């Protein structure tokens, strides 16, 4: 249970926690997780390769799939454009200290066997129920394409393709992974991370919304990022930069501060900090100043490495 | 980082911006005190682990063996006290500290010792004395000799920094008061002892020792001081916070939501404080990790 400790923490979910027990009796055991390639790579994709990085000190073969084909469908561009941005990626999830088989998709989705198993699992998915499961992915668009619901069902495949026991994604995958639960004959155990605020507060961080820290941002730009960030005095939900002293920061934690209030507060852990901040013996200025020299020296090594 | 390693469960240091610049020296020097004791349990253990961590912020680490205020205070001859002596020091490596020891007999009757005491009896006001001791003490002149007895003693040592409880911090003071060069001095918390009545003593049942067997870890935690909802004064929940590593799971039933992992001592107490978490499920927990943190050294011993 160090392992498994490993992995359920800071998890919003596991399906289920029971199957992961029996995944974790065995010698071999392989986790997959798949991205869009993306020109900012953010805090968000950073915490869910912290979480590659658990599985794989509980004894996981990691897979990350640098999924090309599905941000082409997705309307992010063309292939050979979406290809260099996944080569990118790869040097960013190394630099993030994971060492893992990196794999286009479009090197195994195109096999005859895949794409003849898309088409039996396209007999037996609603429309309904795929356009629904891509309500948190999809491309906004007016006039929606055909290629929006061939998504989910190439998704749903990759697992059964592959034979990995443990899927891993953002909540926003959650739909697809239920999807993939009742179409598949073998269950993967799928475990979904948490989906970070936007710096501002409005909905959530995404490389399209101008609302992110990218691993890569200078020390300079991250202070400016943290100092405008939406951070309401004594709230916790919704709060990002609580939400980054949690899932980021390295802990005990010295913030510093002259005697006329406190004196230099030492956070021995997030739980501290959070009640510190309940009760307004924190203000918001001081939170936001200790966490963004916190985070770009987190960063730092990522950083120096790209 | 190194202070907050130091910093890290202590009561106080003063000052914490002189250590900060001890820290920046290649070369610097610790000192703790310690009565031999025949049992040594997780109060000795507290206080070891600070060592360590000043021993891994690069300090060199002395720790003086009190066989002649032992003695005084009728523990027995001193070759007897000796024994225990070299006993706790083999203790004291197998919790990991790399130290040199000294016992007090050796240095503090010494001739030109003792005349440094009578310079500083000369020097001290009975009142400054007295005022030292209010805490710790028909008085007797030991009462008064004990004080400058401590300053000299740090004098000898010339040690950066001093460690004790903050029942010593008067003594400390005055040793920053009357000596020139200025000791950095860092007070540890005491523990509860297992029945909740007083500090972690030799008391039948009271305290925890480092080297006791699994089984009768579980006898004495199962009978302890642990009430619900009580987080002050509650010897369980002080095992947790000084000697526990987190994150921990603690096996609890779905209709309670399930297997409970804690990601720090702070989500314990609010759990605990907030009856979310029974005692006898904390109990069972903390001698489990407690049991497993201690093995390393059982088996040294
Ligand atoms: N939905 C994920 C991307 C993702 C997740 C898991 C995968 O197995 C995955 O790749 C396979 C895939 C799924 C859907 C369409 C295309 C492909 N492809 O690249 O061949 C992509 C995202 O939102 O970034
Ligand atoms: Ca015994
Ligand atoms: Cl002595």
């Amino acid at each position: 249970m160090d392992e498994f400790e490993m992995i359920k923490r800071n998890t919003s979910e596991i399906i289920s926690e029971e199957e992961l027990r029996e995944v974790l009796k065995k010698d071999e055991k392989s986790a997959a997780i798949g991205f869009e390639p993306s020109g900012k790579i953010h805090l968000g994709h950073y915490l869910q390769i912290k979480k590659m990085i658990d599985l794989q000190n509980a004894g996981f073969d990691i897979i990350i799939i640098l999924a090309d084909l599905a941000a082409y469908l997705n309307q992010k561009g063309e292939l050979d454009e979406i290809r260099k941005i996944g080569d990118y990626n790869k040097k960013v999830f190394e630099a993030m200290g994971l060492k893992a088989k990196y794999v286009y998709g479009s090197e195994f989705a195109l096999d005859k066997d895949y794409t003849l198993n898309v088409y039996r699992l396209a007999l037996k998915t609603t429309l309904k129920r795929a356009r629904r499961s891509m309500e948190l992915i999809a491309r906004e668009d007016e006039n929606p394409k055909v290629a929006e619901v061939i998504y989910p069902i190439m998704q749903v495949n990759a697992a059964h393709y592959m034979g990995v026991d443990v899927n891993v994604g953002g909540m926003e995958q959650r739909k697809i992974h239920m999807l993939q639960r009742e179409l598949l004959p073998k269950k993967v155990v799928c475990i979904h991370n948490p989906v970070l605020t936007g710096l501002d507060g409005e909905g959530k961080m995404s490389s399209s919304k101008g609302n992110f820290i990218a691993v890569d941002d200078s020390p300079e730009e991250i202070r400016a990022k943290i100092k405008k960030a939406y951070c309401p005095a004594g709230v916790v939900e919704g709060n990002p930069i609580m939400e980054i002293a949690k899932y980021f920061l390295e802990y005990p934690l010295t913030i510093k501060r002259p005697e006329k209030f406190g004196g230099d507060l030492t956070v021995n852990s997030y739980e501290e900090l959070e009640s510190l901040f309940k009760n307004k013996e924190l203000h918001p200025m001081r939170l936001k100043n200790a966490v963004a020299e916190e985070l770009i020296k987190i960063l730092e090594p990522i950083r120096k490495r790209l």
